[PDB]
């Protein structure tokens, strides 16, 4: 199965944290990396005090179930990541988010894939259409179409 994983950090000189988090990614079982998307540069939500987001897109190739690779993603997460003491209990500062899981609809308690709100996310679409331009979800809905009518600005590079 191939996933696609969004890593996003807001660390002020995050590349030591991506770089570890990909290598981390590929020493999960029964996986390795496919591809990764260039890095990109987001502003910080809220007040521009803080460093900009970078954000990325990897295709995973698995087979693990999707509850298994996310106990491996957050415990990457754990490992590579803080808290942030500002939102403690929203996104840490390493974050790695499984945007889709093959063509499956993942409904639990703890997982929600297609990632629930990624359709509206330019910061997630855009690194994804970079490494996955053919992209179709579970739905039928084409990444490319999405990307197209929703008139999303591009992104600039790290
Ligand atoms: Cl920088
Ligand atoms: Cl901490
Ligand atoms: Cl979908």
């Amino acid at each position: 199965t191939v996933a696609y994983i969004a890593i996003g950090s807001n660390l002020a000189s995050p590349l030591e944290q991506v770089n570890a988090a990909l290598k981390a990614l590929g020493d999960i079982p029964e996986s390795h990396i496919l591809t990764v998307s260039s890095f990109y540069r987001t502003p910080p939500l809220g007040p521009q005090d803080q460093p900009d987001y970078l954000n990325a897109a990897v295709a995973l190739e698995t087979s693990l179930a999707p509850e298994e690779l996310l106990n491996h993603t957050q415990r990457i997460e754990l490992q590579q990541g803080r808290v942030r003491k500002a939102e403690r209990w929203g996104p840490r500062t390493l974050d790695l988010a499984i945007m889709l899981f093959g063509n499956e609809v993942i409904n639990t308690e703890r997982l929600t894939v297609p990632h629930y709100d990624m359709k509206n996310r330019g910061f997630m679409l855009w690194p994804l259409f970079e490494i996955a331009p053919e992209l179709v979800f579970p739905d039928g809905e084409m990444l490319r179409q999405i990307l197209h009518t929703r008139a999303f600005d591009k992104l600039n590079k790290w």
